[PDB]
């Protein structure tokens, strides 16, 4: 006689969208490893670290519905005077001060993190499309050591 | 023969609203784990700790009814002179003193906890929207060790 | 010398049952967070909202005593013509009208809230079993805004 | 012209103690959900069910006043021959027979419910301390189905 | 033949009001567990303990009738010199001395317990509203151990 | 002198089973990211989306006890007419309609979500074994945009 | 025409400590998934299962205040003769017997669950520190199948 | 003076086996780039694309323990009628239809993806052994453009 | 005595396209070793290093379907004023500044990295076709030493 | 009119350090594939398997700040008698016994896993520096087949 035991649980996460493309499963909750940055490279305000690239992949694109796609990021800004700099948020202690994360468009332009200002439009082709971005650290002062983790959501506009 | 025994009770909680969006079930009552903070980071008044991000998810958004959403938080302030600092409340003993909780906007601005001063408006898309916030500890003096638990309710304004 | 002071009180709640399985401590009294629902989704009678899943966990199951389990829910119906829709009950004022809670079986069929009509039988395995259910809002008319809280007890039948 | 109506009443419950620690507001009157237990598990005297853990939280502990804390529980024993078994009590009818509740301390030893025999001492740290316990059903014979509710008060000894 | 026996009695408590909102059934008569407090935290007059939060919920709010709501608490003061401190009352013996309960506004300001000095007004939204408050112990001298129970009635002003 | 402060809490979850294999810790509560799907790919009933693979890993397998393993999934069906289609459940609002999740066996056959109909048996080897599965979206009508989250438990049969 | 509706509630949990480091928000309350274990691996007393690693992260460490950190765990022991074995507690039924959870030091030594016997000290660096641990199942007899859930709180000693 | 900072984490993955050979580190988890294939090469059922070879390397082979080795692959089939065709799985959208991946033996024979039908045996020499294989696209109908990613695990049999 | 052990996993990567040609498996994801370049060759804006050639190979070309092929590259530009220069992206630190990668057509003309400005058309022959490119470093200012890694995706046009 | 849909979430991980070098993004969290090892190569205690090398890359090194770098690893030891061998930790079942992972220095010396015993200092040049390391399996007895996964965090010291 066979032996039957309890197993576990499987959670399925997904979304149904009425749009020309569908975001790839690996690009909806991706994690970008920025690495470590020295405080000597963020000594004063306006100092930028090196960039780390990341992609947002669109699947099952149909050019008849739409020909261009744009991405707008949404997140908590570091302060009112820096709308284009993400705020670090990992825990109540241990986070770096006067440091933020800047998301750069494919044209090298900073993106406002309001979820309304969309990036430059990219021409789409049928099938799989990759939208390139890169992120870097931005200093609004004299950086102090600590953890630098940031979170941001994005929305895709099809034209 | 079948055997029937008393099983238990199930309680359903929810709300019906006349609005452009509906708050997600995971956002109507959520716990934000701030973590521990050292007293050395809250030695004097105006000292702040590192931020912890939390989001309020809006489901079934219809942009034809409203295109913007704002959130105003309501809670007990630590004192009259600090209307934007939440007051710690867990028990009659063991709570930290001269330190509160600040809820920061998506633009990095502190929010008044009166339930009338709403945050910055965020553009809404059809379907799911994720309004970002972050919370941090704010010292109104020399903070002393103890538990730091705070509670606040929020309203959503659609325009 | 030792200082002895009064502490408090501890209340133990439980049940001894002559049955093949025992309901888990987390399932005898659980709160299901349905979330918010827009009035636009309950404009007319027969309209349903999105579903929220909840589980009833059975512990110490012995397949030699019984191989199948069924659950029947008992609650106050919204009206005589709808003996499958739970009536909202939180207070004398502030509750939503023309809308109730429907409990859906693991086959997607609505369950009669009379405590006698049991759901479909589910095969049991030795040890832990997790019976899945589904809850959603059901409109018997044009719903109006207000709190939507409902309660229902359940009983388990072992065969 | 404002309208003023009668709102209701608020009752405040608490205690002022002269001790090294203060019991948390969530631990002065707490409900422990044991769940359901099968009669097949409690078939003869000495049979025990599975354990359900619960904690007594101490706040504002001052190590310089006392370094150790112990807890003694007080309740009605099931009979004279079983001083470590809590008697079930809820209503004149419907309670289980030949089964009680046993309280075990951090070392796994059953505690006498006389309010004088204290559990093993636990070293205290400054601030919040959590004293762990667990409860289980104990059979003094062939258990019969029924409700199993027990009540017990505790006192804290600081050394 | 059916058997009919006497059951019991059901008492319904409520109130009909002519106001913009109705107090929730869970807020008209609620119990606030403050927990325990050490005498070392109330050694001299003016010393305060940690705060415990409690809420007054308003249902069926109509903004078109009134937009603001305030709460005034009424109770017995500890003495003529401390009109903002609630007096303890549980029995003729066993109550703490030189200790009282202070009810704090959402702005952190102590409320006069005369039933005429209303709290700060809070903006009301249509439907459910939650008015936050804090409760804490206040020392008018050297605190002595004992039970600390207080009672206060409140009234709501709609403007 | 050393400084001791309160830390936190650690919760251990697991199961002891009498079976030839034990489910790996990474497979008991795994989350499967399906990604986004366009409504154009689910225009009518019977339409299927692309599949996403996931695995259930069995550890410490002993071929002397059992040589084959099978998995049966248990969940709430979308309706009585589609017993092999999982129902979406995330919140009361914002979920896709007429869309479900199908779990596909290693032979490409859809599995009935009743917890009794097991998949095909897979030959086991000593040590680690990986059971492959597939998940995809199934349309029972004309799909509408919204969140698509599904939950299902499974049990393993060793023969 | 702005529309304002009730949202929900946000609960903030945290602690203010006077210590060289602060426990990370992800480590104050974490869940360790041990997975399933076969009864054949726990046939007699002294038998152990495979270990599952977990970490306690310390943030904002200041080496000038303290150079070493140690962790002591506090929980209910399985019995008097096994002070280093955690007792299983999930419900009154369905828990495994004669098997517990052992917390292992970074040197591979079992830790006493009394909250006083601290682990080996670990040298701290400025910023983030990760203290490694692993947990495993320990049999005090012939283990029987069932749920195996354990809970333990920990303290951090800075010296 | 030395400066000490937190570096990062390293994960080690491997297996201990009781076998005559051990799979190379580069063969336990390898990616095979199949390239692109035109839809015009998979117009009807049974059409095959060009093949791409891949190898499984066995290290530390001992001919005194076993002289031959065979490999059986395990994965999800495209359908019931094609047990030798691997199903594509990358995301819910954008995957190709009516086309799968076919794994070929060293004798040009298709392998059943059930994990039990082992390939042809190959003579082993002491030291390093390479087992050649071939992968290609197989059409079960009219192939449509899209991403074509497949995953399969393999077992090695020594006899 | 046949011994069976777990071998590992194999991942297959590929794409099905509807086009006159198919990209070689060696060209879908290739790494171009640019080598080292002295900062003395990139002193000012407009300075270029030596070119390193790389090819994109097309297979199974059908001249009947299409006779010409063009390639457009997509990547993150270094800045808005230089849309023809790729941005360096390897990590948050150690990357060169004021240096970028320029992809040159077979005619010696720099290609815009917008993913829509295709290169010069090249006549295709039946079978295998090679489309040649070359890459070089471009200075937008005074070059500083550091790692120089860039990534870019490309699309092929058959018209 | 453009269509806007919710895209997903992006998580950024990184650290800001006050040090002469920054760890590369690919080295802060890397996976080392040790491959498979035969039990015949770990027959008795002190037996070692073949070594698998891995590197830790340092970026933006400034020799004017520090000239030498050393790495110390931290992890759970297999036992108290072997404070140089990493303990295996993947799940409660299926892990190998009497065998661990040894991290070897660039001089061939095993490193203590206490997080304080640093490796040999390596001369640093400006720009990119790679610190070579080795990993192998160490037997503390008669190794048994099973999964062999280990985790260790490292830490860099600059002089």
């Amino acid at each position: 006689t066979p032996t039957t035991v309890n197993g576990g649980t499987v959670h399925f996460k997904g979304e149904v969208v009425n749009a020309a493309c569908a975001v790839d499963a690996g690009s909806v909750d991706q994690t970008v490893q920025l690495g470590q940055v020295r405080t000597a490279s963020l000594k004063q305000t306006g100092a930028t670290s090196s960039a780390v690239g990341f992609n947002i992949q669109l699947n099952d694109c149909d050019t008849s519905v739409a020909t261009k796609a744009a991405v707008a990021f949404l997140g908590t800004a570091i302060d009112s005077a820096h709308p284009k700099v993400l705020a670090l948020q990992s825990s109540a202690a241990g986070s770096a001060t006067n440091v933020g994360v800047q998301i750069l468009d494919r044209t090298g332009a900073e993106l406002t993190l309001d979820g309304a200002t969309f990036s430059v439009q990219t021409t789409l082709n049928n099938g799989t499309n990759t939208i390139p971005f890169r992120a870097r650290y931005y200093a609004i002062g004299e950086a102090t050591p600590g953890a630098a983790n940031a979170d941001a959501t994005f929305k895709v506009q099809y034209q």
